[PDB]
């Protein structure tokens, strides 16, 4: 068969491959959303599934207050040693000179199985990546962040042995490799191949100048020389390809000794190589590539921007089973792992699947603008055409009580059809829009509900470029919202700031800004794309 | 002797001043600083001695990641049936449409002593206060919050009853209280006098707006009259007053049956060069509490002075109670915990950043995150409370990389600091460099590296503020000192300077060590002097 890309659709950025055996595992970054990291897994390279996601206790990833789109960045997943190693980062400024954060080592017998509690590495850069060198050693690289006036923030690839016994990085730290004059030098990766150490790094930043590059030596801490056609994967000329930003690449060899990378990707809604490039409200994606060699350096096959349709590898063809329901009902004892909540677990705090049975009841929170605790339980925007749908039951008795559907990018970017309480009008249902922190709610003339009304049913159409609220009193008839929104508001390129790095989501959200904690009872979540 | 103001000098806004027989406590706000809520005693309202910081754990506090002027906003301190009732606020979301933050209540026989845990209260809206009525019941009350896009936010004053026994609020909730075209209307205290409710607010926001409004009515829930020449205080109309920002203001009757106000107040740095109609000023230390004198007219209370307040107020009739230092000049980390005047940023300090004992008579910080996080900071840091002074410290620190600093900080918030910091260059050694953030703009202007030699045990480091400006200088022996030439704006460290939505602090001096290469290598501090004219 072919690989279709992305093989993994919406906000998966920053794909780390491995194997073990037969089986193949990606995992991809997370930033505030929780649980930490998703791990997808194949058998063919052409369907994934996911099938954990490690960082499930504060124990490993406490995110209370973290910036947006801070969090877990690029991790690295690798097989060694009869276990699985993780590599993460928890990254706490995104803005300014400085970029703090922490780099943590754990580790697994299995993908879904019980991860340990963390190790510290170090937090001198993000992009951290564990090398298993051929002798025994262990090696962590992360890109170098320097934070001084008169020097270039992104200082190199930092290579130090990690000692396994003393389950710390030891010795003396080195700059291997200072990048190529597409700068902005990260991601680093190891591989050593016929007796050659490859360094893959990307460069150009994540935007449309993303790209990947591969240099080699005869030894682990250089000097490397670099591919003659370097990059071998880049966007950046071809403004017009449907995969956009290509970079932060893995390589893994399959064990029918073929060689892939897969890596990062955005498909933008377009609006010119310098300017205008288009806007992903899905985010980072992660593609595949089939790489061929030519001595001794690898190349993309199909030229630099990638391919939309790749030669699988000559596997069994494997499809797994969906992982969530089109129509939640809500039967689980847990929550459907396609849903993930803001920086927190999902507690009684914010909500439960057994008080009231057959419901997600929420107990209202913080706002929408709130980096601590929001009682919102959301999944990511994975196509450009869908419609979500659910069904809430609250009788907010104040105006500072809300819950319904809401859009969702990061605290200064979302919109929410809510039902509410005005104290001339009643239950009413309002849209309240939030750009860039720039607040409005934008009917004129607000929806009044029926105090018969147990239920009110909340409908979002996203169709590319626009989407539209509709709302129900009896799941039949269906009024709609005439306010068009824009889908390239909730859009990695068109929010302000220094993080920008997750996609959109939708979700059902309750809160209750005068402390009551009135609980809002969703009775299904549809989730249906075309 | 008379009262001179400000009393409390530095970062002390929101002053929540109590009678408990005849001792006077005044709870002022801390934000992000931790421990939190400052408590003051005096026994004469002239002379103020800092007594207690009661949210000393993270059960009863937690700030991790707040943002800068988030956290303890306005407190309320009471005394009733025998205890102290502290009413304070953690505010999660200072900018945009919402305020996102809740208050609690939590109890003790004596301040300094062991505080409860918290009761939840409301979160509709900050500045929450308690209310003992002569019923019996009790009551709390605050702004109230509207962060639709049509309203003014601030919405009025809020009234609930909070029952003791159930350790909730209980009831409905009612607007009692709407506010005059100043706006802003916030800062409730009720106080139940000849019979009569008053209901004290602050209005026009905390800058040179700012005033006190009050209120009567003979039901506890209104509608409450305004005061005939509201506000009772204010200084909007009087740029040149040297008390400004003049509201936020609490009333106590003395034992001596004589009647006070405290309230917040700010002591603003002036520009040759512009109008001080139009450029109203710059406060470098905050804002402070300042203390005035109220006499009755036909049921009102009035300013004894003025609306704009007096420098220098008549005391009430007690005898004089002066209190000696609660800090040494110079301060050699001989004992085991922090002198009270030390704060950190949002965490309690243990292990994870510091330690005053594991290397005796120092105090040793372990390097972390930089100066511009919101998360865990090695910095140790006291308020500037004067316009004029020196600090000094001396600071034992080998870096080896060049993610490794620590040094003499002067800070306002995550954006807007300066540091002098020994640190390491890969080309040349140990250096003494000077960085300088500016509402999120760094710079290192120093053109020329200053070498520290590899036999220095000690580099001494020193600030003095001057006002306007403050400068830095340097020494290899205590003997000599360096000059740094760059000189620095104290009106950059100030309320009026710094971006967002929050700006409610003051500035700190203090020691501070970095490491954000992940070896949280140690900087060990001899000594702190803070030595103010
Ligand atoms: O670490 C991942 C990378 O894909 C990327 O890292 C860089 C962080 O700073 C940004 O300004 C750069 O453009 C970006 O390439 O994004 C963060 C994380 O996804
Ligand atoms: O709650 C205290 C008040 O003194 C004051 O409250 C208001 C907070 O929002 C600002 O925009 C207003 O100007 C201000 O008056 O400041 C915070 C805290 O000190
Ligand atoms: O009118 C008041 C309203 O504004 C508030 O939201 O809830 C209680 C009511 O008394």
């Amino acid at each position: 068969m072919k690989i279709t890309n992305p093989v993994l659709k919406g906000f998966n950025p920053d794909p780390s491959i491995c194997r073990a055996g037969e089986d193949y595992y990606m995992a991809v970054s997370t930033f505030e959303w929780f649980p930490g990291v998703q791990i997808y897994h194949s058998k063919d390279l052409i369907h994934w599934r996911l099938a954990a996601r490690p960082l499930q206790k504060t124990s490993q990833l406490d995110m209370k207050g973290n910036p947006d789109s801070g969090g877990v960045w690029a991790p690295c997943l690798s097989y060694a040693d009869g276990q699985f190693w993780l590599i993460y980062s928890d990254i706490k400024v995104v803005d300014g000179p400085f970029k703090d954060g922490h780099n943590y080592l754990v580790t697994a017998d299995a993908v879904d199985g019980e991860w340990s509690d963390p190790v510290r590495l170090n937090s001198s850069g993000f992009d951290p990546s564990l090398f298993h060198d051929p002798s025994g050693k262990k090696y962590v690289l992360n890109m170098l962040w320097d934070h001084r006036e008169k020097h270039h923030s992104f200082a190199g690839i930092a290579l130090q042995e990690y000692s396994v016994s003393e389950k710390k990085l030891v010795g003396e730290r080195k700059v291997i490799f200072k990048g190529t004059p597409i700068k902005l030098t990260q991601a680093p990766h190891l591989y050593y191949i016929n007796d050659v150490y490859y360094l893959l790094t990307a460069e150009g930043g994540t935007r449309y100048e993303h790209a990947a590059t591969i240099a080699r030596s005869s030894r682990i801490d250089g000097p490397y020389e670099v591919h003659p056609d370097n990059p071998i994967l880049t966007a950046f000329h071809a403004p017009s390809h449907p995969l956009q930003k290509c970079g932060h690449a893995s390589i893994v060899q399959t064990h029918t000794n073929e060689w892939y990378l897969a890596h990062l990707t955005g498909r933008p809604i377009h609006s010119s190589i310098f300017q205008q490039r288009g806007w992903c409200p899905l985010g980072r994606e992660t593609a595949i590539q089939k790489l061929e060699w030519k001595d001794g350096w690898p190349y993309v096959v199909g030229g630099k921007e990638g391919l939309l349709e790749v030669e699988a590898p000559a596997m069994s063809v494997k499809e797994f089973s969906p992982t969530y329901h089109i129509v939640d009902e809500f039967k689980d004892s847990s929550l459907n792992r396609h849903f993930q909540t803001l920086r927190i677990p999902f507690t009684d705090q914010i909500g439960s699947v057994t008080e009231n049975p057959h419901h997600l009841r929420l107990y209202g929170q913080e706002s929408l603008t709130s980096k601590f605790t929001q009682a919102f339980v959301a999944r990511r925007w994975q196509s450009f055409y869908f419609e979500a749908e659910t069904a809430v039951s609250f009788f907010p008795k104040n105006f500072q009580q809300a819950a319904g559907l809401v859009n969702y990018y990061n605290t200064e970017n979302w919109t929410a059809l809510q039902v509410t309480y005005d104290d001339a009008l009643g239950r009413i249902l309002e849209l309240s829009v939030c750009e860039n922190l720039a607040f409005s709610q934008p009917l004129i003339k607000k929806i009044i509900i029926p105090d018969e009304i147990p239920y009110v049913y909340l409908k979002v159409t996203v169709q590319r470029e626009t989407y539209t609220y509709s709302y129900s009193f009896d799941q039949q008839e269906w009024e709609k919202i005439d306010v068009p929104l824009e889908s390239t508001h909730l859009s990695d390129d068109f929010i302000r700031g220094g993080g920008y790095f997750t996609g959109a989501f939708v979700g059902m959200q309750c809160q209750d800004t005068s402390g009551e904690r009135l609980p809002a009872d969703f009775k299904y979540f549809r989730y249906e794309e075309t």
